[PDB]
């Protein structure tokens, strides 16, 4: 290697000769200077790896030297090594983007620690992530194997996502080894769902929490305990997207993290209507035929969610005051943000955000989103940018100021599809690549989850359709009339409505304002 | 509220003085004696910060760190230990500790660490606010008077720096800077309009511009017998460079500089000028086979590789070189594989294209409006695209080849605000910031007006063909449906006119570490 270079500025550098010898023995080149002006010049005309800085020096002070050095080379770490214990100096150093602040007398090893932490942090963390994943990779495969409970599935998926993000900043083949494990997880999760889905619908008392159960399990207990709640539903928000925005929200909230199961199809007109109605889609139609819109109509499929909310509140003999707001466009979030505090009168404030859904679909037809979200790390990254720079960030921030509980959840996720499944003859479901509705559908029954009795899984259908077929894993339906184009166009896009961990196992977070 | 600290040390009884000190300072400390006790405490509470001994009976502090970061990844952990072994330091760093303090620890060092890890964001805001209020004065005197080109580069670099710094500060301070930026752009437009003709007419005395870029910044390197990668990112302005330079600092050291794009600040003219070494006009007369009239339907920057060849010929050089355009991040994969095969050449040209902001597709329009509503968001998208596209590894891999890299752009872009009325035919171009026209109508005091394109190296078809250019953050708007197109194009990013963002663009000479 080459040695890391250290520029050290102190009016009494002679008193630090022992420390300089120690660092020089550990492979570091130290250039000493005696003033801020000499340190500034050295930084200007050199490319030092790190800068050590005294505060009290004849001439300009370290805090003033720090400002200049940060404008010249803001990416260069600066450590303040001073005898000052004044809080004012600490405060201004932190504010000046100091990397470390060490109070004299300093143990030389404390300087070694700063040098490693501030110059080799990334490679150290990278090597530990690989090492830790190598240790735990086996434990994850076996944890996967066998017959897992629902709660065991939650923790496994939680563990897989964690490694998805950790291994972004680590070795490649560790990352593609995780992809294999994730692939195997989705396969085994698919069997878990198809073997139990009909029973889940049949026996509502022994089933995991699903869309129709969401409000009863996670909202009503809060409201019944006297608490004021903001139910915020970001449509098409996967588990790994929650993990991406989690740290940002931690500045303002504490979390109780949970997950729950979306119903099939993992689509908005079914799962999200089931949430706000508290019922399986078929039960919405029977009990409230005026609020259900069947898949044929050109009318909107989720325009009646507020009335559904009122029937659910009434259906459990609750008297909650509530509001419902639906946000698509950029301007309407700023407007809702402006009128946010007028909602303080209501116990329950429901907010639906549709942009991640829009963006997720734009991964198919928008060259721009094909660039910004080429892979799932970019998609997560792009989700961070949106959350921070849209009005969503300050919306969550204003709610916290209002002393409101927030239940942050979604209706379904989405998955990056890879391999086609042939199909033909459906009705009006060509728009969805993960589920299909119709009669006389030619397909391979081995490749899908067949629902020939839709009313058994709480699904309505008009007389021109009698069955549902769902994809599994990362498959997507493809027609043969324009097959080769169809396949090249939709491969690697994001699609929902089928069976996968990404689509079905989705977050529900109960957040308390700090 | 009081900040809460979880402190796990098997000798917690000897740390009672530190604890009392910290309780006097307003913190609530919870003492525990082992890694398992701490793990359980974190599991059932929301502590703000964790202090962690390493050597304890039971599990080691390092084992506790791994589990606590799993439970509360967003909670800072400070290791406070007597151990001075290097492998312990390294392992704790790997375990994502916030700090590592070797015993005995100054109690003020605990306080500092609590400020730096629990209140650093709000501290940086107040400090940035206070610093800028003071620097606001020097930026006023620095843009006062008549500035030289070198002074315009310093000032523009200064304004960009504070633009990004003030992302983390009070809104009012950003408003205050926004107006200093307005004034800078107003004065910069005067500076350009008063000198642009002189610059084109006197090549030996002008600032470095598009047609001079290769001679000024590339040929000297090669002539000094050093290999070079010339990477041109389309529509990559100064603050986008400032947004990605830290990522690049892990593999390069920088010689940062700027240069002026010619007008229009549009790929068809500026980038062709860079590669041809000539002005867009004299492209056609010097080289008919190379030029493409703007009015031809097929692409205009497809035969740039031959333009580069004639440039090498004109200056009597014999560089072996390559040329590669990467439209999409998928094509970049192939280039990344074959990238080491380009070690044979002295010069390697790569054209990268950042997301098209000219997209009229309804979906792109809806994305753009939400993902890039302001300049902070635009920079954030820029960083995201750079890291997760093939661009990041591309620079990473070129560094391993030990090549010098010249990173630059052909022009920038600006967020437009106010409409400027203009009347023209169906023929007239779509660009919001500049028009070409046989019969253009406009307030000549609202634009930079080039009645004879031929004098400034621009082509034309008719005697009556003009070029007109917007300044500051103006954008052209036609009378038909003027009210609608004003509302649609306002706050969108455009290029082709006169502004610091469009015109004064980065050129970085980078040395692999
Ligand atoms: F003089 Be220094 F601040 F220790
Ligand atoms: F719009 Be939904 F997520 F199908
Ligand atoms: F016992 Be601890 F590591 F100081
Ligand atoms: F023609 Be480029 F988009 F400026
Ligand atoms: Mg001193
Ligand atoms: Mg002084
Ligand atoms: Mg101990
Ligand atoms: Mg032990
Ligand atoms: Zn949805
Ligand atoms: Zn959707
Ligand atoms: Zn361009």
């Amino acid at each position: 290697m080459r040695p890391y270079t250290v520029l050290w500025a102190d009016d009494e550098i002679d008193l630090l000769k022992p420390h300089i010898l120690f660092l020089e023995q550990k492979g570091y080149q130290v250039t000493p200077v005696l003033s801020g002006n000499d340190a500034i010049e050295a930084v200007q005309n050199n490319d030092f790896d790190i800068v050590f800085l005294d505060e009290n020096m004849p001439g300009i002070g370290g805090l003033d030297a720090l400002q200049k050095i940060k404008e010249l080379k803001p990416y260069t770490p600066v450590v303040m090594i001073t005898k000052s214990e004044e809080e004012h100096i600490m405060t201004q150093a932190i504010g000046g983007k100091i990397a470390d602040y060490l109070i004299k007398p300093v143990n030389p090893n404390q300087l070694l620690l700063s040098l490693k932490k501030n110059l080799q942090q990334h490679s150290i963390i990278s090597e530990t992530t690989n090492t830790n994943y190598r240790q735990e990779f086996v434990q994850l495969g076996t944890q996967m194997s066998g017959k897992l409970s629902f709660e065991e599935w939650k923790e496994l998926y939680r563990r897989i996502v964690f490694w998805e993000i950790e291994l972004e900043q680590a070795d490649r083949q560790m990352g593609e080894l995780l992809e294999m494990q994730k692939q195997e997880a989705n396969r085994l999760f698919a069997r878990f769902v198809t073997q139990n889905y009909r029973e889940w619908i049949a026996k509502p008392d022994t089933r995991p929490t699903m869309s129709p159960d969401l409000f009863k399990q996670k909202v009503f207990p809060l409201l019944d305990n006297g608490e004021k709640v903001f139910f915020i539903l970001i449509d098409n928000f996967r588990q790994d997207q929650w993990e991406s925005v989690k740290s940002m929200l931690s500045e303002f909230y504490t979390f109780e993290e949970d997950m729950y199961l979306s119903i099939l199809p993992t689509a908005t007109q079914y799962a999200r209507n089931a949430i706000f109605s508290g019922l399986m889609p078929l039960q919405i139609e029977k009990m409230f035929p005026d609020l259900w819109v069947d898949e044929e109509s050109e009318e909107g499929k989720n325009l009646n969610e507020e009335p559904m909310i009122r029937t659910l509140i009434e259906r459990y003999r609750k008297h909650y005051s509530f509001s419902y707001n639906k946000v698509y466009e950029t301007k309407f979030g700023e407007r809702l943000l402006g009128q946010i505090r007028s909602l303080s009168q209501n116990q329950l404030n429901v907010i639906v955000l549709n942009f991640v859904d829009m963006m997720s679909h734009a991964r198919t037809d928008s060259k721009m989103i094909r660039e910004l979200a080429s892979n799932e790390a970019a998609y997560r990254s792009l989700t961070k940018s949106w959350f921070k720079h849209s009005t969503t960030y300050n919306l969550f921030r204003s709610i916290a100021e209002m002393g409101y509980k927030v239940v942050l959840t979604t209706d379904h996720g989405t998955i990056q599809v890879k391999n086609p499944v042939k199909v033909i003859g459906d009705r009006s479901t060509n728009t969805n690549l993960r589920y299909k509705i119709g009669k006389n559908l030619d397909y391979n029954p081995k490749e899908v989850f067949e629902i020939k009795d839709p009313a058994s899984v709480g699904l309505p259908h008009n007389n021109l359709s009698d069955k549902f077929i769902f994809t599994k894993e990362d498959d997507f339906f493809a027609y043969p009339n324009n097959y080769n184009y169809y396949v090249q166009y939709y491969r690697n896009t994001f699609q929902h409505g089928g069976i996968s961990l990404e689509e079905m196992l989705v977050p529900v977070i109960t957040m308390q304002p700090k």
